[PDB]
């Protein structure tokens, strides 16, 4: 009712997101870049000979090389499954949902988030690995054997555009939620109120970027569009996935099942 | 030029272009689906038959080439609409044969949806009206063209966009950055921003009870670009189930690695 309030609730929307996104992702973007300036400073793998002494250096919690790297990031998305669906908790109504419909929401929207928050661990160049302490370069990455080779480097290209938007964890808090509210995915039960929850997600986004980036015009329908775009990552990432089950134990398959 | 009046201006442009480019619009559309000489029903054999009479040797081909001639009329207009679009023929000319290649589809589909109902679509400049049912029974791999057109119209629909609002969202789609091969991307980008300033104008005054409308409008790039897609997909499997299909130069040279 009184003025002003409608935006002192959609702020303080923002402010939970992004409290809850701290919480349930420990290296954020402000500490992801602040590494990547290069000043401590993370192993860097840069070929295959500095992945055998980086694997001395960093204990790997997770045999041809392509194919361990591939594992090792197997058990990274794992365990960014579990954070992503720590987080999504916290989004106002997404507990109170249907308990089928929050499971088909994050098995849907995980994909997507990963992608989105990897972006954040990289710079043109490479990315950062296990926890901040590697970082394993965009050239090594491309030179894997095929189709090892291909798997990472469109998830930079991605990256390199969306990281130009220069968002903030505050940003990117508002924007995950609104990825995971999304009332399109296959085999939703009651779409309306998924639909409901976005649309306040989206009002909360919109008034966020035009507060914290007002000389960014169009940046909320910038960042839709990106949104867009990432579906198709996903696509052509799943389009991967199944030409190495076919052209590339129980208990590990279980755990990896996806 | 992103003041109000400048985008009121740009609004009743675009709005008198599309008039002018497009002779069956949404609300000639709508008349003729809501009684106002009633359209001629096609839904099964014997009514195509008499349709054929009354407004190749084979059936879903014959359905097939009727269409594509449809769709070489639509780039026609949209390519006479794309013209009026301030900023456009301005552009470098392989940029202005990029953007149409790309973004004639995306628009087909879009004002396509201005002619659908959940039961059906008209056909032959409004004189006929063929049934989704109809549609959906034809053989392999023809009876899967027009279906996910449909599941998108109905959700489209439901924004109740009226000619006015798609004149400037068609636009928007046009001056897309993100095509392939584009040489100038900036001048393409800064011309959408003042676009996409527009269309919120026109939907924010045009619809002032619909919740985050602009962002709903905006998200459905998602389904259109996944709409192309499958339509490609769906011409690759036209390639490897037919004989010679006749296709019309234009259509081909939209195809070419697409």
């Amino acid at each position: 009712g009184p003025l002003g309030s409608e935006s002192a609730d959609l702020r303080a929307l923002a402010k939970h997101l992004y409290d809850s996104y701290i919480k349930s992702f420990p290296l954020t973007k402000a500490k992801a870049r602040a590494i990547l300036t290069g000043k401590k400073s993370p192993f860097v793998i840069y070929d295959m000979n500095s992945l055998m002494m980086g694997e001395d250096k960093i204990k790997f919690k997770h045999k041809e090389v392509a194919i361990r790297i591939f594992q090792g990031c197997q058990f990274r998305s794992v365990e960014a499954v579990q954070e992503i669906t720590e987080y999504a908790k916290s989004i106002p109504g997404f507990v109170n949902l249907d308990l089928n419909d929050q499971v088909t929401l994050l098995k849907y929207g995980v994909h997507e988030i990963i992608y989105t928050m990897l972006a954040s661990l990289m710079n043109k160049d490479g990315v950062l690995i296990s926890e901040g302490q590697g970082f394993m370069t965009r050239e090594f990455l491309k030179s894997l054997r095929k189709p090892f080779g291909d798997f990472m480097e469109p998830k930079f290209e991605f990256a390199v555009k969306f990281n130009a938007l220069e968002l903030d964890d505050s940003d990117l808090a508002i924007f995950i939620a609104v990825i995971i509210l999304s009332g399109d995915r296959p085999g939703l039960l009651n779409v309306k109120p998924i639909e409901d929850i976005q649309d306040n997600l989206l009002q909360a986004l919109e008034l966020q970027l035009k507060l914290n980036h007002p000389e960014s015009s169009q940046l909320f329908a910038k960042l839709l569009q990106k949104m867009t775009d990432l579906r198709q990552i996903v696509t052509e990432h799943v389009q991967l996935l199944q030409v190495i089950k076919k052209t590339e134990h129980p208990l590990l398959q279980e755990i990896y099942k996806d």
